[PDB]
């Protein structure tokens, strides 16, 4: 079973802070847009949602977009990109 490394992801992308909300239009550790994660069933400010809801959401972004979702930081998944960019 492949377990993407979020934590990874979320160095990359937050400098490992899930609360992250600092006003540049992103939020929480992955750095989500408000409109991609309401469109994948998050609820609220996902800066406010626990790391394992925030997980959650992204384990669904990357079925349906793969990590194209993080253009520079999916690599940091641990996840071969050339087989899982899509």
């Amino acid at each position: 079973g492949p377990s993407p490394n979020w934590d990874a992801v979320a160095q990359c992308e937050s400098g490992g802070n899930w609360a992250a909300n600092t006003g540049n239009g992103k939020y929480g550790g992955l750095q989500f847009k408000p409109a991609t994660w309401a469109a994948f069933g998050g609820v609220g400010n996902p800066a406010a949602a626990s790391r394992e809801q925030q997980i959650a959401v992204a384990n669904r972004v990357l079925a349906e977009q793969g990590l194209d979702a993080w253009p520079t930081c999916g690599a940091a998944s641990g996840l071969p990109i050339a087989l899982w960019s899509k």
